[PDB]
């Protein structure tokens, strides 16, 4: 079983922070910037990032893949028009998993005309237990997430299928 | 704590993370507060995450 839902509304979920401008050039969709559909990379509502403060409680019946990540700028220049809050921090946790995230900003070398990075993490989280997200700035959060049910493998082929 | 005995000796500890700022200033009343354990081949540095948790 696999079924994408919607983890957070777009409209809804986010009042205080701004998940339009979040879209960056590497992942360019028809010629113009955009970003990934199961991801929201929110930044500032101008001059202003809100600490954030989110919750799920899984009612579904069977485990949910759940998705994040977190942005490293280049410079802090960059962290500051990003999310405003030079010392920023994310919290991730659920009943068995609890990480704290804190960026690190320093230039990288450039792969596809960036050069900050992008940490991607997933967890899974088992019917009637929580996911808590808590930022101060650096987080993607999740859009869609995979309501999951196991029971063959991956094979790499050129073949077509029939 | 120096091994006098013979052979391996097997030692526990924990780190306590607590949910906030107040309970960390209520149980130890220091903010920004660490922990080092060290031997000669282990040495670590550990941190509080301090955040409210499920």
């Amino acid at each position: 079983s696999f079924e994408r839902f919607e983890i957070f509304p777009k409209t809804s979920s986010w009042p205080n922070h701004d998940s339009d401008k979040g879209v960056t050039a590497a992942c360019p969709h028809a010629g113009a910037k955009s970003f990934y559909k199961n991801l929201i990379w929110l930044v500032k509502k101008g001059n202003s990032y809100p600490k954030l403060n989110q919750t799920y409680i899984n009612d579904k019946g069977k485990e949910v893949l759940v998705l994040w990540g977190i942005h490293h700028p280049p410079t802090i220049a960059a962290q500051e028009s990003l999310y405003q809050n030079a010392d920023a921090y994310v919290f991730v946790g659920t009943s068995r998993y609890s990480k704290k995230f804190k960026p690190e900003i320093a230039t990288r070398p450039k792969v596809r005309d960036q050069e900050g990075r992008m940490n991607y993490y997933w967890t899974l989280v088992e019917p009637g237990d929580k996911i808590t997200f808590e930022a101060t700035g650096n987080l993607v959060v999740p859009r869609y997430a995979f309501t999951m049910e196991r029971d063959s493998g991956i094979i790499i082929s050129d073949t077509p299928v029939h």
